[PDB]
Formats: structure tokens, C-alpha cells, sequence
């Protein structure tokens, strides 16, 4: 048919997708700013559609629950059809790219470790051979089921470790995770996209540090629905924007420009 | 049909591909090594195909004539139909997305610079502002389009000193850029993909550096013919490989352990 406004799915995550802090003041898309804001309106313009940015319900990136098979989070509202994509740090899986299109990567990162200043990890093999500090990953994502499928001896080790920890080593949110580390006076240790660690490092109170190798390597895509229109000119629009430069100049806007602990 | 078997396109780059020393006693896929020989050999038995290696007859990666709009290198044996699937560094980019399909990222990569040691350069900055230095790039790949293209202020000034630079600065295959930094004496700088760089760093005789951050950031991928059955399946192979920690094996193998320069 004839173009209509196209329903974007996204998450609260910094500095991704943020509440302004005035946004009870304000309407509709003008609510949110971040590195996701900003691509999807360069993205709604290079491919000529009007578009409403919409938080995900559930707060979650998406996971499939094994008894029931439905998909939750924002894979959930792409494969059940109330929303037309989904513009976030969305991890390119296996297990998602079969039920949902992903443009080209977006930026690239890998799971990473997150300290508090100070405490006597340097790698997942460290954490691994150790069990005075606790540590965990966030529910829902693409860094559990990383470790839960995990052949790789160190990452089956840490795995069954986590799987069973009491209390949870699990959280909800990223937030959740960086408030355990920076409570838990070198006792807890978060596992994290690279991007989000290195973006926290470098904000007050500048007490958090990404540590060791990151574990692998992939990147965040534009997901749409199987078969949606959308896919193909979503694709050029960030091959464009790439080439262009746009996604680096977007990149030191929202993380080193940002940068709150010096240099 | 039925099953047929796949011709795969490729090209002489080290590490990705190599004759093996005896190939002259050898025969067929035999006569070859490296990673994307055993990238193919990953994809076809994931994918269920049985396959034929071959090199690329102009030994070029692929670029349109700007006059006859004709596509060279390995993008044009998919375009014109002598190749069903090129496993190689071929870069994704807007201009090749457009007339061939990629998978996802098998690797990733950014354009950096190669010096002789001791070469008085540390940046892209640097080459741009003197000219004692000469430097240049590899024809008919997407190094040199990015220079050409390239709106950026410092990449701008080095495209147009490239471009008239005599004698010619540009080189029709990596080995010959390697060799021109290792003969000029520190006045001959190449522009190449990190991977290649980080790999010659590490061969015999030992003699160059990779310098400064990567230029851009992109990723190698396996192309098809547009709208190939071959497409998606690939693409879930690579997916399934990364994730399995396959590529990060691979890479291991044919950089790490293919180091003699030390440690
Ligand atoms: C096995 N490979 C793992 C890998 C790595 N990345 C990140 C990456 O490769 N970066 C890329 S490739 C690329 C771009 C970017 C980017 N800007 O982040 C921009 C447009 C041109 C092509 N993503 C992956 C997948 C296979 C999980 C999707
Ligand atoms: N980007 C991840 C969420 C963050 C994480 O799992 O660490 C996903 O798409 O599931
Ligand atoms: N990977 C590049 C070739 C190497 C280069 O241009 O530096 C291409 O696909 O064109």
C-alpha cells in the first residue's frame, strides 16, 4: 500500500536511547535522545518514512521461552507484529536472524568484563579459578544464552557456575548490573557489551573498568520483520551511512564527547 | 534442480589464500591453503554443497568501469554468472551490496597504514601533511574507492595527492605494495586493510609496522549472485560458525600461529 508511519521498537539504554530529563515537558519522539535517536532519524530519511519511537513493554532485548516458543522483548514485538522495526543495540544471532531480518552490523563489539576499580581480575579465565567474587550477565540477551550454549571450556565453566550461584548473579537491566558492580566493594563482576562497559567508564563516578580481551566478536543490526519492505532500503541506508561517516561522528558524539572522568 | 557442484571465486591474498609450495603435485581444491580455503571448506559441508575453488582470472577484487559500467575481479565473475560464490576478503560496500548479496561479517576489518620501521609517520594526519613520504593504496578494491570518495578534510587531501602523485603510487596486488615499502627505505607508506597489515607484520624479514587507528570500520563477507539460493543458507553457516567460535579458530590458525616474528 500507500507508506504509512512506521511503529520503531527500542530500549532504555545508554546512550542509546535515553529519557531527556524534561520529557514530562515534552511529546512524542522529541522525548528520547542517543546514539539510537539520532540513527533512526537518519535512517527514516534516507528511506523517506515518518516513523514514532515506542519503548519495548518489557523492558527485554528478546529471548525464546523453551516451553512456550514465544519470543519476548523486541524480537517479540517484531515477530508478533506490533512493531515495524526495532533500532537498538540488538545483538545479530543466529536464533534471531531466523525469525527476524538484521541489516548490516551498525557498530561491532564483543562481551566484555566489567570491575569495580581495583579488583584482582584481569580475564574470564581469572574469574573462572576464583569464586570470592560473584558474577553475572543481564536476563533476556544475547550474553546469557553466549554462555548457556558455550562449548568453550573457561565460558562452560563460568556457565555452570552462574546457572546455580546464590543469590542470582543474573539481572534485569544493564543499570541493575553497573549498580551491583559499584555496590559490591570488588565483589561482583558484570559481563557486558564492550560498547555499553566503555561508555559507562567514562561516567561519573568514574569507578568502573573494562577489563581483558573482549570474549568474541559481533555487532548490533536494524531488525525487521521476515519479509518486511523496510529490509532492503534499511540495508543501503546503513551501508550509506557508514561510508558517509555518519555512524562514527554519531559514535564520538555519544561516547567520547560524552566522557565525564578526563581523558 | 538437483544439487550442482558450487564454483567458488577467489583470490591470491595471504593468509585467506595460498599456494601450497607442491601444488604442481597436487590437484583441484588440494593445491591451495589458508583461511578462506578452510572458511569453504566450513560453509560448503554446513551448507551441504560440494564445490570447486578457483582463481579470480584477472586477479583483481572488483570494480565498475566508470564508462562502460562493467564490474572486474571476483564481483564480476558473480555479476556475469562464472562464479556462484566468492570466499575471500571482498569488502562490503554500498556499490558492490547493490549488485552482488552478502552474508553477515565473516571478519572485520578497517583501512590502516603500513610503514617501514622507523618510518617518522604515526597517522593519516601525518602522510597528509608532508610529501617526503610517498604512499598509496591497491587498484580496483574498496581502499581506493574510499579515498576517492571520501568527503572527510585529511582523506580528501590524501586522495588528491594520491591521484596525480608520479610516479604512479597505486599497486595492482598487495605483495607488490609490501615489496615497494620494504625497497623504498622508509619513502613508501601503504594504505591496506588491518588484517592483511597485522598479518605481514608478523612474516619474515620482520620489517614493518602497522601505525595508527583504523581508518574506517567494515567487515569481509561471502558474496552471491543477487537472489541466489545459496544466500541464505551461507549466511546462517557464518553465523553458526562465529557463534560456535569457528572464526575465532580460524584466525588463531592462520595469524597467531603463522607468527614469526616473536611473540
Ligand atoms: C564473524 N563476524 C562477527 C561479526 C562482527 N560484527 C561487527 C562488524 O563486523 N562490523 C561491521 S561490518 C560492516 C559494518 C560494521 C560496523 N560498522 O560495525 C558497516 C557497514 C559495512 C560492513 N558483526 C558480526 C556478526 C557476524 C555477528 C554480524
Ligand atoms: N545487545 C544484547 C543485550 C545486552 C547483553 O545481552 O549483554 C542483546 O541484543 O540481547
Ligand atoms: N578487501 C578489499 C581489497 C583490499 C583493499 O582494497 O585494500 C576489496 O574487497 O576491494
Amino acid at each position: 500500500g500507500a507508506n504509512k508511519t512506521v511503529v520503531v521498537t527500542t530500549i532504555l539504554e545508554s546512550p542509546y536511547v535515553m529519557m531527556k530529563k524534561n520529557h514530562e515537558m515534552l511529546e512524542g519522539n522529541e522525548r528520547y535522545e542517543g546514539y539510537c535517536v539520532d540513527l533512526a532519524a537518519e535512517i527514516a530519511k534516507h528511506c523517506g518514512f515518518k516513523y514514532k519511537l515506542t519503548i519495548v513493554g518489557d523492558g527485554k532485548y528478546g529471548a525464546r521461552d523453551a516451553d512456550t516458543k514465544i519470543w519476548n522483548g523486541m524480537v517479540g514485538e517484531l515477530v508478533y507484529g506490533k512493531a515495524d522495526i526495532a533500532i537498538a543495540p540488538l545483538t545479530i544471532t543466529l536464533v534471531r536472524e531466523e525469525v527476524i531480518d538484521f541489516s548490516k552490523p551498525f557498530m561491532s563489539l564483543g562481551i566484555s568484563i566489567m570491575i569495580k576499580k581495583g579488583t584482582p581480575i584481569e580475564s574470564a579465565e581469572d574469574l573462572s579459578k576464583q569464586t570470592e567474587i560473584a558474577y553475572g550477565t543481564l536476563d533476556s540477551g544475547s550474553t546469557k544464552e553466549f554462555f548457556r550454549r558455550s562449548k568453550i571450556a573457561v565460558f562452560d565453566k563460568m556457565w555452570t557456575y552462574m546457572r546455580s550461584a546464590e543469590p542470582s548473579v543474573f539481572v534485569r537491566t544493564t543499570a541493575e548490573g553497573v549498580a551491583r558492580v559499584r555496590k559490591s566493594k570488588g565483589k561482583y563482576a558484570y559481563l557486558l557489551e564492550s560498547t555499553m562497559n566503555e561508555y559507562i567508564e567514562q561516567r561519573k563516578p568514574c569507578d568502573t573498568m573494562k577489563v581483558g580481551g573482549n570474549l568474541d566478536s559481533k555487532g548490533y543490526g536494524i531488525a525487521t520483520p521476515k519479509g518486511s519492505s523496510l529490509g532492503t532500503p534499511v540495508n543501503l541506508a546503513v551501508l550509506k551511512l557508514s561510508e558517509q561517516g555518519v555512524l562514527d561522528k554519531l559514535k564520538n558524539k555519544w561516547w567520547y564527547d560524552k566522557g565525564e572522568c578526563g581523558a
